[PDB]
RNA sequence: UCUCUCUCUCUCUCUCUC
RNA sequence: CUCUCUCUCUC
RNA sequence: UCUCUCUCUCUCUCUCUC
RNA sequence: UCUCUCUCUCUCUCUCUC
């Protein structure tokens, strides 16, 4: 049993230290310095070059048909250098092949998909904590407040069963509704090879979405979606239902902080062996990784570096919909709102002006550290039944509605709402855990927070 | 995402390119020179030369029952030319199915009726900002002081949907209650094939007016109104309560410039593809199409200029029932209230004495530019729950009033009166969104106004 | 008479003003 | 009470204007049709014009017959078999009319107003009319219920559009049949209680339940109704409990509402009279429709070789919805034997299209009560408590202690007449 | 009624819509396999035609056929024989059609969309063919049946893609040949009724049962077959009790749908003909397929010394699903006297490929009949309490031992020994003329075999 | 604009252990 | 429940 | 000669460039 | 080799000339 964790541990690592070496190899090319090798629109450029390089369709596509005053078969993006203290922007032309003969020679001669997918749910993280999806939200026919599950929504589809793991329920949900939707314009949809090819991409995300969710009526109620052969209003509007009802009876989304590859990189460089060390996405590592790093930033004028950096901090730590005060206990200091961070995003554009930008150190850095879950709360596990040890009359009890449950109308619809009723926005789920301090390696000492004092806000999107 | 507000904007820039060329064609068939083809009074002429020749269903009475007087296959209008410094007027007549003939050829062929609702609401918003309806408001029952819910009462039938979403709540409470007035008067209204109808027509309207509102207490209740076989006195009285809480619990009525074709005309004329840039009726083209173009006027004796470019200004822009505050910060120049204006309204009647009558530049220029809003503020969006990310023991919170009253006494006055209660004119809405400079075309920085200062006038009639 | 309340055309800030007490004393 | 006599004198012209419009507009129909006072007082008649108003105000078939019509009939005309004496024999022609100057006909008699009132009730007296005459085994045993129980099919005929007033006269069979087929038509089809369109039919079945469970009387039979009710999709299981409740019916009866609506002839024949209800008002379930039938005289189309007096007695049946009533009773009230349905030497009352209308002589119909009572919307008196409680009951047990049958001299139905008791049955 | 009336109108639209698509697509498949009218109006060429539909729609076979492809045949082509008159001569040709351009036509035909309807009444048509042609005693043996019950062997060349709508045309002894293969499997496979599959078994072997339950008429009969049902791990006493339902079935007859369907050169003819199904409407158990039959011309392939009559008589029989109905009755009806099947002097209507297409000829099939009747989905063969009207103070009686009395094998033998062949069933209901298009009319018949198989 | 007392004289079903 | 309901329908 | 109350780590691979 | 926090864009078509 911990063989097996100190495996993947030790597989994890080995991603990580592709990511950084290649991090490495990139920075060597480019002729840049170590404060332009630590800036993170620096790297944000470097891992999109390595993202378009080995988009495989997408690069077939493009050779079939060109871009319009672009060579195919070359990358780019903006790279910006310190000249007498003044910054400017670059656009360096790289092959698509030499960038993966690069990557490739990163991971030891393999296409490490892994590191790539990494690096993509870095960026989906940094997109969920930067920019809002309500316009596609409202166009598919969602209330736009549903923005709490709508984590993971720029995933790309390369990504797989590793980046669909961190996609949230109303991202799936979005999915298969614009799947219902073309099915619904055009009868042709669905028949055919395609037809084929489709039906089993809605049967793998309905079951993916499936076990996302944690109640057996939710469950249920996919799973009746999923059997229709020729799903349309009826199943849009049920999926409409169970996406609302993931507000309160929340899904299984999983959580995992992924560090800019610059981090990585930096970390590379020191000395620091990911291999024999270990690494998880979920525990420690990324927090001790962040806490003796150094990042700079692009700070545009008029704008509050602290602002920006907590922005990086959530992106980092995947903590863009998670409770104000919980992420500020962890932080330390006040993670405000989004309406209130006098800040754009973190990618510079091209027009902007490259004369007024100054650079700032971004502050990555928390007081305590908690572990990242996968479970979204109790939904309403444990001892359901007694096994008697002393000869005493007594009863015998057991929870015999979970018993029985497991053993057994067909409108699960009023169940849900049932369900959902019975719940109150005070209950406490994930009891006797708490967030441990840095120095608490192997997560002993927990610490409760006690949040009873006056309110502060809690929805990071309100 | 961005393909489709692409080809939304090339569809509103053909619009607007067909509006232009045509001007241009008429000028031409006219033969007025620049200044007289860029007088306001000449293309309000024009437009109401091409609304009188496609008004289907009026000439179609006409040629029935002819007019005293008037051939009933031509239109016409005042035009004003200037010789030897001094204005006159001429009535010159054009055959309807030339004016037809010359708009489609305008059009490409294509009798393009989102031109003609487009020139319909440029008229409707100019006789907002410059007559008042309180006659029609009195005799259909209702107070003559919800004149703000009024925009859009001058629109013909034949506008449509797309029209439908500029009239605001109180036409269409004005219409429905003449609808109930003409079921109250006659019991033979809702009977027989013109009742059936009619009967459509009434369900429409008030679908329209429920996506109108915004909280569910006003949709329920004008729900109640619909469902009425017989609507009489109670339905009437119900639309008048909802007019009169549409004045603190607004609606969504959607505001956009139309400008006039003198404007558009000189724009195609100069050279401006509004097919390959594209044109926004809610954004920066408007403004940018105001800035750099130059409108004369006819000018009464004894009047100021300056208040009938505003009053030009304010039609154009749609900010008749606008905070005279707001506008003044966009316009930079103080906009006087109507009672205040020393200038009647912009068209000439035929019994002027057109000897003293001079002419004069219009400012129809803004320092800011800001977006334009369907919505009428917030009621009392976002985020409304949690999803956690750190394995803390924390409550979890969500908005469980918002969630469940998705999911769910009939009497829903006192509702709406304890909502309207509950508000205060102090609150802000729209949080976070400013007014633009002209030359922040992507609309990045927003400025936003402090209104806290002495106090001005705030209400356009008042 | 008048105008008792503002309709929204310009997506800014600003308070939305109307007069509170004429509107409400139709409702007592 | 001393309250409610004011509430009871209301209801009474309310009815009252109604039974006017219905003969006001009989009157119309009959001077509109040509009828003469013998023709217009024929019941053969009466059912054709009461027939022609229902289906011209039946808004949802005449919408699908302008949809999709017919073959050789415009979906824009009704009419029925007019039946004219000249010459002392009997012909048929067939009228035609638009439905919309039918309905012009009928606003205009109600001052107009549509008056669905007197729509119902002509449709309540057709539904009475039908169960007092033919019996419908074939329903009971295609929707897979027993076909004995034909004692609670009371007002199986009735459409949909009869709402509230219909359901009230309705009987436990019925109401059970149309869940029935509910369920079947959920079961075979999975779309079913799914999408908008089963939200609607939800609401619908949870509507005719509610209905259903008010219509018992035993409390255990409230809660199975109840949960039944409460199935999200029901399915077999919901099949058997509503059969086992049918079955409950037959000895713990619920709570079906009577009432005699008379055919539309006696009330023109009334109005014609000077008769006005609005001032006297009138009652469904009090003395009035048997005054009315006493100085009232209408006349009915005899096939050769039957029995007058066994037609007259199917209409006096059918008047005061006594069809599955017992004999004792109605033979009591009536004064002259009834005699079950087995052995009528007669036909239904309306003559088909393929019958020669030409060996068929006219009788007058003996619709005179020696007694008369006023019509009840009460019975008598988990599942093995059902079970149990039907055990425990007795076909002896008396119902209605102290109450009994008036005189027609007696219009204040003071003085009861107890009666004192070989058949029972009229189905059997 | 009054309300069903609606409900009637409906389900007519419903299946003329089905008949429409049918004579649609069977007009569009002639022109593109190029058919003059003689050979469109050839049953043998609409018979490959349907086939074609019904293999291209086989989701599960075309499956396995990828999976596992059969020797020079390639899962995605199907086809069947095509005859066509040259010169006067009559040849045949083998013609291969994609699967998926057979599919686009089909949906085409029907609006777009799949209607399976009108697959599953094509595939009850070939049924009802395959019942009054050939008899299926070697698989009644073979399953342990006593070969004698094939009066209940109604459709049991029915594939299993034919649910619920192939269900109810179904028989009883059908449906126990069904029941009794699940149990023979059970018992020669241990893993049977276990596992994952087991379940899925054990849920189609419930569903089969209760359709099966709803067939018969008798208590008896259904409280038996309620039994058989709730037997966890069925073996030889399910098996010969199921046997005992079969036996009683003879006397105790099932509810047996019986729907007349045509081949889809009477649909495409009349679909040419201008004739709207969707609009007049259509039904298989009225006079709608009597009425289109007499209309009707329908030629068939001949082989040598073989009768034309009986033939004719044969595709007469399988057109209104007659097979097992009594020759008296059907004699009656069509006005010819119908003859045994051991008295018939031809072999099947599908032809077969070693058969020397060169000495065959084409007859026109008489597929007209003197009188119309209705078909039944019933076999063969009062009020008990009361509810009161007035406020009386009687007692309301009641049939006490007969409410309370309804709250296995011995029941059933004695049922049947009460039965005779002489009961009259149907009773006041006869048959009427083709003119008499309402059914107003009867015309009780009055009647020397009486088996088609005997 | 139909018809009928008393076992289906018309009320389909939108395909398969895929 | 010896009268005290009804303005119609998945329209 | 080790550590721990209370599954969330990891391979899952992509209908289409979108 | 692109850009963006926060639906306001667009087709909706008209009981009657009013
Ligand atoms: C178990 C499992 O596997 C099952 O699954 C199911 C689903 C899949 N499918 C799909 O996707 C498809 C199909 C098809 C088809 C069809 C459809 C429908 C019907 O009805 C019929 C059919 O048929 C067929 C098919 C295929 C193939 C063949 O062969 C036959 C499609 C088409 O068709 O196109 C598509 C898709
Ligand atoms: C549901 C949906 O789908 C549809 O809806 C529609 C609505 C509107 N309209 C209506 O409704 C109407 C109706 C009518 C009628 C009537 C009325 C009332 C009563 O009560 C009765 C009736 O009837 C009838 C009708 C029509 C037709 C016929 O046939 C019959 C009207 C009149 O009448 O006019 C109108 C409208
Ligand atoms: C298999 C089951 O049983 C489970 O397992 C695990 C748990 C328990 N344990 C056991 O069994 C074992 C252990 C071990 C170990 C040890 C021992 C001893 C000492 O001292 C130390 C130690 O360490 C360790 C272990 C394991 C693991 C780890 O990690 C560590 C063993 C050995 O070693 O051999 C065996 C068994
Ligand atoms: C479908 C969903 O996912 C959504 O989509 C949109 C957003 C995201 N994106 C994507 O996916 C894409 C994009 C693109 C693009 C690009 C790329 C690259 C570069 O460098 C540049 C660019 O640009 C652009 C675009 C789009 C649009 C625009 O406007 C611009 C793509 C291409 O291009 O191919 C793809 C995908």
């Amino acid at each position: 049993e911990r063989q097996n964790a100190t495996e993947i541990r030790a597989s994890v690592g080995k991603m990580i230290d592709g990511i950084g070496r290649f991090y490495i190899q990139m920075c060597t090319e480019l002729k840049l310095s170590d404060y332009e090798g630590r800036l993170i629109q620096n790297s944000l450029t470097i891992e999109r070059m390595v993202l378009s390089a080995f988009d495989e369709r997408r690069n077939k596509y493009l050779e079939e048909h060109p871009s319009a005053g672009k060579d195919p078969k070359k990358t780019g993006g903006p790279i910006y250098r310190r000249v007498d203290g003044k910054w400017r922007r670059e656009l360096i032309l790289y092959d698509k092949e030499e960038i993966r003969r690069i990557w490739r020679q990163a991971n030891n001669g393999d296409d490490a998909t892994a590191g790539l997918t990494h690096m993509m749910i870095w960026h989906s993280n940094l997109n969920d904590a930067t920019y809002q999806r309500t316009r596609a939200l409202v166009r598919t026919g969602m209330d736009p407040r549903m923005c709490s599950l709508m984590q993971g929504s720029t995933l790309p589809r390369r990504s797989g069963a590793a980046g669909a793991a961190v996609k949230g329920v109303g991202t799936m949900v979005m999915e298969l509704i614009r799947m219902i939707k073309r099915g619904i314009n055009d009868r042709n949809f669905w028949r055919g090879e395609n037809g084929r090819r489709t039906r089993i991409a809605y049967e793998r995300m309905c079951n993916i979405l499936k076990g996302k969710f944690q109640t057996a009526a939710q469950r249920t109620m996919v799973d009746q979606v999923r059997e229709s052969r020729n799903p349309g209003n009826a199943e849009f509007e049920d999926l409409i239902f169970l996406a609302r009802s993931a507000l309160i009876l929340r899904g299984s989304v999983a959580h995992k902080s992924c560090l800019p590859a610059c981090v990585y990189g930096s970390a590379v460089a020191s000395g620091y062996d990911f291999e024999r060390e270990g690494y998880s996405l979920v525990g420690i590592d990324p927090f001790r990784l962040l806490q003796n790093s150094q990042v700079y930033s692009l700070i545009r004028p008029n704008e509050n570096p602290a602002h920006k950096s907590q922005l990086v901090w959530m992106a980092c730590h995947s903590a863009a919909f998670e409770d104000l005060r919980v992420s500020s206990f962890i932080r330390g200091t006040k993670v405000v709102p989004r309406g209130k961070l006098s800040t754009r995003g973190v990618q510079i554009a091209s027009n902007e002006n490259m004369e007024t930008m100054e650079s700032s150190t971004l502050e990555l850095r928390s007081r305590y550290w908690a572990i990242r879950t996968r479970s979204g709360g109790n939904t309403n596990s444990g001892q359901i039944s007694i096994q008697p040890t002393f000869s005493v009359q007594r009863n015998l009890p057991f929870d015999r509605p979970t018993i029985m449950a497991a053993f057994t109308t067909s409108d699960m619809r009023t169940e849900i709402i049932r369900l959902m009723e019975s719940a109150r926005p005070e209950d406490v789920s994930f009891q006797g855990r708490g967030v441990f301090e840095l120095s608490d390696e192997k997560a002993t000492s927990p610490i409760v927070p006690s949040f009873d004092m006056s309110n502060e806000g809690s929805y990071f999107f309100g």
